[PDB]
This record gives structure tokens, C-alpha cells and sequence, in this order.
């Protein structure tokens, strides 16, 4: 009965999960209704002004022209003017109902199942954004309509700037404090990485600022960081824009087959703090990540480096563990995490779920503030879209789209620009016998750094990253008989100093080769410390009866004989340490003077027995003891070889 | 089994309340469709009512004025 019972119990259990879904299903369905009551007053109205606004585009042929705009600037019961005022009075809600459509519209995009760009924030003023420019581009063509008929000029500035203030009013105090201001990842991609160190430092000069991240799932995979300086109110300066390339994100968020441990915090930041540095460290399947933010005044528009606040995972204990097989993957983050606008970031969390293995960077943005500030008081706005593609990168017309390449040089005419090839139709360079095209690039060549070499190509290409003088190639594009463009990234470290050096683009001998879309960007991936030196046989104190001989260091027994040597160790790390004992019941115990244990290896009979166990040190780094000691009475210790050494870094 | 019969009792006056509220919603939809069903027919000529009112208000420009009238008229 208790067992049927507990039974009956799941089952209402799985019918209230029904009677959720039914809600969820009535509030969508609600949500629709009102959206065809915008859509039954607002569709003919926007049909026909986005239908004159695509005609009357050339000009801003001439009888059809003419006749349309006589038929625009006509004043009768259904003219542009009326349906530009309806359009207006629907959109701000002087309806027969009172029901305003940006209320609706933003319902309708805030409460959707599909996550594209970032915060409700940014994706509603971009519709809001969009109507306003529709209704300038109206107002405009009926001006530019008046004017061809050569009519009396009326000034529509004022009705439509009254338009765009009641339209800007209405969205600030209805539905501008009700959106959320959280942006993360639009998609996800399986990924598997390695189980080695990776370091990544997206830091920023002191007057710099993270403005938002993005990732791209290439051959090789980037973490694209965007660092620009702060004006007023938030502001972000277009002309101080930077970017920051990584390249092991695969081998950062993706354990390889060994496990992963995820430390999970929001480091929720004060408001007027703004973080500008984000620095991650996965040492050992384990990825622990600090921030740091300085604090901003809106005002003045000055980073200052005096005030700082740290929230920093490296000191927590919890976390959380991702167990990742052959059979499947974490998701790693995919994507644009940004803003809508580049604008500074308040908060960064990763977010860790164990049901789906999926990984989410949540973050939050100031776009509120700088939007009342700049453009919600009639005051004048500038928003940055995020660059969709590198600028960072040394070769200048990286896509062949404008004319008058000056920086790519042909030697003759075999070589020229295929408008059809490439991307699409971007004028991808057509190289077919000995033609080939050139640019100088040492100019931006930095010495020993790495670089990337991604570039898109089809047919028989070759690359060769030549010196110019003396035909050194310092890179080789041997083969390479694909058909269909793809990504050829390839990783490559510039030399000493070499201050001459440029890319070439030619065909090999007998096939054909098209190229386009070459980059050079500068990263900056870390490696593996070699590690530290904390034992040493420098500082070997002793105490008692000690006969310490070449490096045979002896512990004398039923005395008062033992050696001692404090050592700096870390909060979290893992130390090798090695060491070879000869003496009976001879231990090298590791002591905090509370009596806490981190290590313990005792010798049974004789010889140098060679022991190289590992130990963790807990979470608390006040100072250890490496003291030898022999609790025995009889054969004398004798210890050689220490080593201990951090694991990874 | 007392004690489970009694947390079952709780737990079906708790779907109680979620299927009223399920159709509160269902009177909401109903209302907003019936508003629908209004506004399809109604929404252009009080649109142009509205605009011809708003026009015609400073006499109660001569030449689109008088375009205007003789358009509504």
C-alpha cells in the first residue's frame, strides 16, 4: 500500500509537469493573439512604407518616378501622410483600445525560445531602432517626393522628431525597466580537449576596458576579446577599439579523458565597476577563473586604477565535475558573447549543468544606462556593432571587396581578380600560370611572435611566406589539391627580428588556384611553466646529532637528530616529490606544527629505495616542514635525491 | 499512510488550483480573440475617422485643405 501509494504520488507529480507545460503553452498562445492584434492594425501601414521606401531609393525612369510620387504626395483620405500617422498612433497606442504595439513586440521578443544575439535590451532597441529608421526613410522620400514635384516645401523635421520623442518616451518609461541586461552564447558545439595546462590572461591597458568576447569554430578555434576605452556614461570608443586572439579554447574548456573540475561563481561587481581583466588557469582538470574591475566614474569618464575589488574562484573548494567519454562532449560556448553594442561588461559567470554538459558565459552590460544617457533624452547616440570580422589582423585589404588594391602587387597579367571566385562573389585573386600577386607585410611584423595564417583558398595554391631578398620561405604551402574553399589555419612563430618579409599568393605549376580572405593575426597562447625549486640542498636546518656528508644526509636515531627545512607551497597545486631513503623505519614526514599530515613514506629495511609519490596541499599554504626523522633506535637514516616540483605550473 | 494520504490530498488541491488558473487563462485568450474579432473589422474606419478629425480641427494651407475636403467629400 505504501509502495502504490508512493506510486499514485508520482504520477500527480508528472501531472502537475503537464499542467505546466499547459501554462507555458496557454502564455505563447496569448502571447500570438496579441501579436495578430498588432498585426491586424499595423500590417497595411508598414506593408506600403517599406514598399515606397524601397522604390524611392535610387534617387536618394523619370515618368513611373514621377507618377509614383504624385501618388505618394497626394492629399486624400488614404495618403502616405495617413498611413505614416496610423503607423504612428500604433506603434505609441492611440488605439481604439489603448494597447500599444512596442509593448507587444517587446513581449513577443523577450519571451522567445531562441537566443541570437544577446539581452532583451539590445535586441528590442534594435527594433525600436529599426521602426525609427523606417519612419525617417518615409519622411525623407515624401520630402524628396515634394521636392521632385516641385510642390511647396513642407517641414516634416518637426512632426517626425515629435514622432521619434513620443515613440523613444513611450519604450523608456514602459518597457525599458522591465528587460534584462544578461547576455551568453547563442549556440553550442561539441568539442574534445586535452588534459594539459592552459593559461589564458584577457587583460587591458589601466585606460582599456573589456567591451565583450567572441568565438568562432574554425580549425582552429579563438576566443576574439574586445578591449576599447570609456568616454561618458558608459560610452565605448570606436577609435580605441583592440582586440585580443587565443587560440586554446578547445584545450581550455574540454577535459580530454581525464576529467574536468568547474569552479562556478558569479562575480557580480558593484555598480560603476567595470572589469577589465579575465584571466583563466586550467592547471590540472580543474579550470578556475578570477576577475578584476576598477571602478568608473560616469561623469568623467576615467578608469582610475586606485580602486580595484578582485572576486577571484582560485581560494573555494566546491565545484562542480564534468565526466567527458569518447561517445560524447561538453558543449563548450560558440559564438558572439556580446552585446548587442559593445558596451562594458558588469558581471562574468560560467555556468556548469551536469544533466547536459553545456557551458554558458552569462554576463551583464551598462547598455541601460548608456542608452537613458545618449540617446533616450534626445541627446545625440553612437552604438558599435561587434566587428563580424578580424581587424586586428597586419594585412591590409585581408578580403578583396573594395578596387585599387594597392597593397596586393601582380608581377604580370597572368595573375588577376576573379570577381565570380572566393566567398560568394568577393573578387578572390585568380592565379594561373606564373602570375602571381604580393605584399609587403614586415612593416606589422613583430619579432618572435606567433601568428596565424588562416586563409581560405581553392584549386592548387601556394602561400609561400618568402623574405623576398635572398628566396628565403619561411613558410610552405606544398599540395593542397581541395576543390572547395576551406580554412587552411595553420599555426606559425615568426623568427628574430626579420623586418622584411612578404606574403605571396601563386598557382602551382599546371592547375589552377583562386585565394581570398587572408589574415595575419598576432596571438598570444601561453605554455606550460617549467616550475618551481622549493626544496633545495641549501637550507637544510638540523637539529641534534647530524652528519650530513656529499649528499648523503643522515638522520641519527634514538637522539635528538633530525633535519628540517620550511617550504613555501600554494593553495591549491600538486608537488612530485622524489627522494631515495636507506635508513630503518627512516620517514620524511610533512608537518604544519598542528599536527596535519601532507606526506608519509617510511623505509622498511635498507637501501636507497627510490620513492616518487605525489600529495595535494589542502587549501591552507601557512608553511610546511620536509623534516627527516627516524623513529627507529638502530640503522642510521640516509637520504639523497629531493626533488619536489608543482605539477604543470 | 495516513500521513501520504493526507500529503496527496495537498498535492490534488494544488492541480486544483493550477486548472483554475489554467482557466483564467482560457477566459483571458477567449476575451483577447473576441477582441480580435473586433478589431478586424473596426480597426480602418476608425483609423481614418481618427485622421480625418485630427486634420480637420483648426478651422473648427487652403489648397491642401481643400484637396483634403473634396477627397472626403
Amino acid at each position: 500500500v505504501m509502495k502504490q501509494n508512493y506510486a499514485l504520488s508520482l504520477q500527480i507529480e508528472y501531472l502537475s509537469k503537464q499542467l505546466q507545460e499547459i501554462s507555458d503553452k496557454l502564455d505563447v498562445i496569448n502571447l500570438n493573439v496579441l501579436i495578430n492584434s498588432t498585426l491586424t492594425e499595423i500590417t497595411p501601414a508598414y506593408q506600403r512604407i517599406k514598399y515606397v521606401n524601397e522604390k524611392f531609393d535610387e534617387l536618394t525612369n523619370l515618368t513611373e518616378l514621377t507618377e509614383l510620387a504624385k501618388s505618394v504626395t497626394k492629399n486624400d483620405m488614404d495618403s502616405f501622410e495617413f498611413y505614416l500617422h496610423t503607423f504612428h498612433d500604433v506603434l505609441i497606442g492611440n488605439n481604439l483600445f489603448g494597447r500599444s504595439a512596442l509593448k507587444t513586440a517587446a513581449e513577443l521578443i523577450t519571451k522567445d525560445e531562441i537566443k541570437t544575439s544577446g539581452s532583451e535590451i539590445g535586441k528590442v532597441y534594435s527594433f525600436l531602432i529599426v521602426l525609427t529608421c523606417l519612419q525617417a526613410k518615409a519622411f525623407l522620400t515624401l520630402t524628396a517626393c515634394r521636392k521632385l514635384l516641385g510642390l511647396s516645401d513642407i517641414d516634416y523635421t518637426n512632426i517626425l522628431n515629435q514622432h521619434l520623442n513620443d515613440e523613444k518616451n513611450v519604450f523608456r518609461d514602459n518597457i525599458l525597466p522591465t528587460l534584462s541586461n544578461k547576455f551568453s552564447n547563442p549556440n553550442y558545439v561539441k568539442t574534445i580537449g586535452s588534459d594539459n595546462y592552459a593559461k589564458v590572461i584577457l587583460e587591458a591597458e589601466p585606460g582599456y576596458a573589456l567591451v565583450g568576447f567572441e568565438i568562432i569554430n574554425d580549425r582552429i578555434p579563438v576566443l576574439k576579446a574586445y578591449k576599447a576605452k570609456l568616454k561618458q556614461n558608459y560610452q565605448v570608443d570606436h577609435q580605441s577599439l583592440s582586440e585580443i586572439v587565443y587560440l586554446d579554447i578547445d584545450k581550455l574548456f574540454c577535459p580530454k579523458n581525464s576529467e574536468q573540475k568547474y569552479y562556478t561563481k558569479s562575480l557580480t561587481f558593484p555598480d560603476g565597476y567595470v572589469i577589465t581583466k579575465i584571466t583563466f588557469e586550467k592547471k590540472l582538470n580543474n579550470l578556475r577563473y578570477e576577475a578584476t574591475a576598477n571602478f568608473y566614474d560616469p561623469s568623467t569618464g576615467d578608469i582610475d586604477l586606485n580602486e580595484k575589488q578582485v572576486e577571484s574562484t582560485f581560494l573555494q573548494a566546491d565545484y562542480i565535475s564534468i565526466n567527458v567519454s569518447d561517445d560524447d562532449g561538453v558543449y563548450m560556448p560558440l559564438g558572439v558573447i556580446s552585446e548587442t553594442f559593445l558596451s562594458p561588461i558588469n558581471s562574468f559567470e560560467l555556468e556548469v549543468d551536469e544533466k547536459s554538459k553545456i557551458l554558458t558565459l552569462t554576463c551583464k552590460s551598462y547598455l541601460r544606462e548608456y542608452l537613458l544617457e545618449s540617446d533616450l533624452i534626445n541627446k545625440e547616440t553612437s552604438l558599435i556593432a561587434p566587428p563580424n570580422v578580424f581587424i586586428s589582423n597586419i594585412v591590409e585589404n585581408w578580403n578583396i571587396e573594395a578596387d585599387n588594391l594597392e597593397p596586393w602587387v601582380a608581377n604580370n597579367k597572368n595573375a588577376y581578380v576573379d570577381s565570380t571566385g572566393g566567398i560568394e562573389g568577393s573578387k578572390a585573386l585568380f592565379t594561373q600560370g606564373d602570375g602571381e600577386f604580393s605584399q609587403f607585410i614586415g612593416d606589422k611584423l613583430k619579432p618572435n611572435t606567433d601568428y596565424i595564417i588562416q586563409y581560405t583558398v581553392k584549386g592548387k595554391p601556394a602561400i609561400y611566406l618568402k623574405n623576398k631578398n635572398t628566396g628565403y620561405t619561411m613558410y610552405e604551402d606544398t599540395n593542397g589539391s581541395s576543390e572547395e574553399f576551406q580554412t587552411i589555419a595553420v599555426n606559425y612563430t615568426s623568427e628574430t627580428d626579420p623586418s622584411q618579409t612578404h606574403l605571396v599568393f601563386k598557382s602551382q605549376s599546371g592547375y589552377e588556384a583562386w585565394g581570398d580572405n587572408f589574415i595575419i593575426l598576432e596571438c598570444k597562447a601561453f605554455e606550460t611553466p617549467e616550475g618551481p625549486e622549493l626544496i633545495k640542498f641549501d637550507d637544510w636546518i638540523s637539529f641534534g646529532t647530524t652528519y650530513i656528508r656529499d649528499d648523503v644526509l643522515t638522520i641519527d636515531p634514538s637522539r635528538g637528530g633530525y633535519f628540517r627545512q620550511s617550504l613555501k607551497l600554494d593553495s591549491y597545486s600538486t608537488y612530485n616529490l622524489s627522494f631515495s631513503f636507506s635508513g630503518l623505519w627512516a620517514k620524511v614526514i610533512i608537518k604544519n606544527s598542528h599536527g596535519v599530515v601532507l606526506f608519509e613514506k617510511v623505509s622498511q629495511q635498507s637501501s636507497y629505495v627510490d620513492i616518487s609519490e605525489s600529495f595535494t596541499t589542502t587549501s591552507n599554504k601557512e608553511g610546511f616542514f620536509i623534516e627527516l626523522t627516524g623513529d627507529s633506535r638502530g640503522g642510521f637514516g640516509s637520504f639523497r635525491d629531493f626533488s619536489m616540483k608543482e605539477k604543470f605550473e
